């Protein structure tokens, strides 16, 4: 749906640096934004939040880290730049509310 609101700080963040690098792969990234600080990423629903309007982290199920960083590891095409990550350690289970 459409809210009707000036270009926001954490989306203009968010939509460049999904842009960039651009993924190579002939298939975009799945990235549409849902409300202040929520954003579909690839299959699924996280909260991309901003630290003082400098820094761009994500909500993740036991912590936060780089929304660079979190895009990169599903990303193929991305991985090939100088990346170091380890993975996600969660129980299985999904959410629904
Ligand atoms: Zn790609």
């Amino acid at each position: 749906g459409s809210s009707g609101s000036s270009g926001n700080l954490l989306d203009d963040a968010v939509k460049r640096i999904s842009e960039d690098p651009p993924c190579k792969c002939p298939t975009k990234f799945c990235v549409e934004r849902l409300s202040q600080g929520r954003y579909r990423v690839g299959e699924k629903i996280l909260f991309i939040r901003m630290l003082h309007n400098k820094h761009v982290m994500v909500r993740v199920g036991g912590g936060w880290e780089t929304f660079a960083g979190y895009l990169l590891k599903h990303d193929p095409c991305r991985m090939l730049q100088i990346s170091r990550v380890d993975g996600k350690t969660s129980p299985s289970g999904p959410s629904s509310g």
